[PDB]
């Protein structure tokens, strides 16, 4: 069984790093703005069932994503919205991504979660947890704060995606 999870959010929030961290088990140290359609896969076992989790690493840049959104939303099973904890603007963008999702989803059942990334940059954090939690609550989504680069030692990125499956 294929479980398609799309990862949506502003350019530079770390979507490519999160998806690569989950699928490959390590941080990608060479990344550039994602262009077009990229996805990566990982075979997992949940409760005895072998499942192929397929993470769609969407483009944040308008030029590269504009004609791709119906590919992103084709046969989607879950949605992960990402902001950068060090960039308040990326958090302010979220209502726009959430509305795009609303317009493209048919099934009212599909899980959506909110992820703040780059929590390792403690000194540079701009989005307080309480603010993000209040917003997540308003949209009936759970909130996770994590790091694609460093939080693993806090037991977080794997758990966030696994729990969706
Ligand atoms: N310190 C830190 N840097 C991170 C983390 N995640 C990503 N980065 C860095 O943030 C930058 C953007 O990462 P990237 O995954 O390419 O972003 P993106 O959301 O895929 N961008 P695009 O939408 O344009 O493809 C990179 O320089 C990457 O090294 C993180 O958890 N911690
Ligand atoms: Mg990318």
């Amino acid at each position: 069984r294929i479980f398609k999870i799309i990862v949506i959010g502003d350019s530079n929030v770390g979507k490519t790093c999160l998806t690569y961290r989950f699928c490959a088990g390590r941080f990608p140290d060479r990344t550039e703005a994602t262009i077009g359609v990229d996805f990566r896969e990982r075979a997992v076992d949940i409760d005895g069932e072998r499942i192929k989790i397929q993470l769609w690493d969407t483009a944040g840049q308008e030029r590269f994503r504009k004609s791709m959104v119906q590919h992103y939303y084709r046969n989607v099973h879950a949605v992960v919205f990402v902001y950068d904890m060090t960039n308040m603007a990326s958090f302010h963008s979220l209502p726009a991504w959430i509305e795009e999702c609303k317009q493209h989803l048919l099934a009212n059942d599909i899980p959506r979660i909110l992820v703040g990334n780059k929590c390792d940059l403690r000194s540079a954090i701009q989005v307080p947890t309480d603010l993000a939690q209040k917003f997540a609550d308003t949209h009936s989504m759970p909130l996770f704060e994590t790091s694609a680069k460093n939080p693993n030692d806090n037991d977080h990125v794997e758990a966030i995606f696994m729990t969706l499956a």
